[PDB]
């Protein structure tokens, strides 16, 4: 029943990583290190958006990765991170990107799979083009992924009240038809 809904993945996070029993609300308190998670269903077709917002100062990194990507976001080639110093992460590179964002922030996350294209907003600026779908990553469902280190962090995937509702045709990740989404290899019994 977990894997059927929009939600943070029990089954797919660092030990250290909690989920609030909305399946929303995540944080990590280990003061050194990073631990991540990714969200229990993928997209592999279409223009969807979602949101996440800041609680706290600590640092973290949202995005999309794919099922071979480690959960240590933008770390590897399988994953797109942006970062509240202002840096986007892919393949261990970590590159001037955006602006900085904290607490009380919110952060839009766009992904044009049919044009290969990964954006965000911070509090509804444009903050332009960060990646584009490599050739090695294409037809491989992309699903939501954040890493915190010492950090809390509220998803919305849509079925909630968008702060900043998206632009330029994408639609809440929530509202993605059936055949475009992907359910997580990482499953169990709750």
């Amino acid at each position: 029943s977990v894997l059927n809904k929009w939600q943070m993945n029990p089954y797919d996070r660092g030990s250290a990583f909690a989920i609030g029993s909305d399946g929303l609300c995540c944080q990590s308190r280990e003061v050194k290190e990073w631990h991540g998670c990714r969200a229990t269903k993928g997209l592999m077709k279409g223009k969807h958006y979602y949101e996440v917002s800041c609680h706290d100062q600590g640092l973290c990194r949202v995005g999309w990765s794919t099922m071979q990507a480690s959960l240590d976001l933008g770390t590897d080639k399988f994953g797109f991170g942006f970062g509240g110093t202002g840096k986007k992460s892919h393949n261990k590179q970590f590159d001037n990107y955006g602006e900085e964002f904290t607490m009380h922030d919110t952060i839009g996350c766009y992904l044009d799979i049919d044009k290969g294209h990964v954006k965000f907003s911070k509090n509804g600026k444009d903050l332009g083009l960060a990646f584009e779908i490599p050739p090695h990553m294409k037809n491989q469902a992309l699903f939501p992924a954040c890493v915190l280190k010492n950090a809390e962090l509220k998803f919305n995937f849509g079925e909630e009240e968008f702060k900043f509702p998206p632009k330029d045709g994408f639609v809440a990740l929530s509202k993605a038809p059936d055949g475009y989404i992907v359910k997580s290899q990482h499953s169990g019994n709750a």
